[PDB]
């Protein structure tokens, strides 16, 4: 069906870290708020460095910290400001960072 | 205004070799549930316990750890219902990162 009903009283399902800090590609969380969306608040990861932290605790510029982006669904109020009717909308969220070897190629 | 039941139009409006190039690489595993929307969820599983160093070897002094995110899914309620759901909060692995291990002698 096009329209379905959804009970917003969330049940947790098997939901029972300092990774953001201990990582060689550490990140911080930034609050993204949208009153026309459910969830209204989304926390996005922003990599602290361009390079990665090495064994000596220094930034290695030969490696890159890259955000891992995921495609997430959100509920957008439709019509706008509606408390009880929504449309699914696909957005991209940064969920953390990883350390990668850079893509290399000569200028054409 | 916070109603218990709301209406949702499922016609979505839209608004990557990391898994291999990473020092904490991972593979994707397909999790399928016909009682859930989205029915298919791809989860990351770290390939190694350690991390890949400059020389392409596994460094056992570092750990590959999965990054777990809390996500919401729709579970059919009552079961098998094509048009009614309850929001459910689950934990998914979305990739891996390389961390310096947490060390401690225990009592
Ligand atoms: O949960 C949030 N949104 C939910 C959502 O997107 N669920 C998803 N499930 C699997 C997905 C695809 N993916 C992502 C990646 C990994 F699962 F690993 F993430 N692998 C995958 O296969 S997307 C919506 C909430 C509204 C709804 F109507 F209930 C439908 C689902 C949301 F908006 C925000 C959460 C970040 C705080």
């Amino acid at each position: 069906p096009r329209t379905v009903m959804v009970n917003l009283n969330i049940h947790n399902r098997n939901t029972n870290s300092d990774y953001y800090n201990r990582s060689t590609s550490p990140w911080n969380l930034h609050r993204n708020e949208d009153p026309e969306r459910y969830p209204s608040v989304i926390w996005e990861a922003k990599c602290r460095h361009l390079g990665c932290i090495n064994a000596d605790g220094n930034v290695d510029y030969h490696m890159n910290s890259v955000p891992i982006q995921q495609e997430i669904l959100v509920l957008r109020r439709e019509p706008p400001h509606s408390p009880n009717s929504f449309r699914l909308e696909k957005i991209l969220v940064s969920v953390g960072c990883t350390c990668v070897t850079p893509i290399v190629h000569h200028v054409a």
